């Protein structure tokens, strides 16, 4: 009928309104995920930094430990009885 | 007799005094570090809750799409010659 149609094209239309907001939403929460996500990658980059900076300080703190230790050794026999 | 002991002594203590600002220069870092793996962490939180809902949107589109194409069986057929 008249109505049967009228009534179908509606019911198409109102759904075609769900899709839209549906699909919409989640295009935003895509944005939202990839401020969260790009925002974690500078987080990553400063942190590929800092885990260079601390290899380096390991190496001459244990540097440093080696020069101390031979030091006390040295001072030790000068110092120990004879 | 003590001057060279004496000296090794002076040695020692600028040692330390090095492995002083190196250990309290590793920890600095240590927790700038840290704050930034909890920055990215709760970031990646928010993230896993933004895809549990992209999650349910795509079952949705997908819902409304099918519902969509079978309302247009309806109509394709109620409108075409027979």
């Amino acid at each position: 009928g008249s109505m049967t149609i009228s009534n179908m094209e509606a019911d198409m239309n109102r759904l075609l309104k769900q899709r839209e907001e549906l699909t919409k939403r989640r295009e935003k929460l895509s944005k939202r995920r990839e401020k969260i996500v790009k925002e974690n990658g500078e987080g990553d980059k400063n942190v590929a930094n800092i885990n260079e900076e601390m290899e380096s300080l390991t190496a001459n703190i244990d540097y440093i430990n080696d020069s101390i230790s031979d030091c006390q050794a040295n001072i030790m026999q000068m110092e120990e009885a004879k």
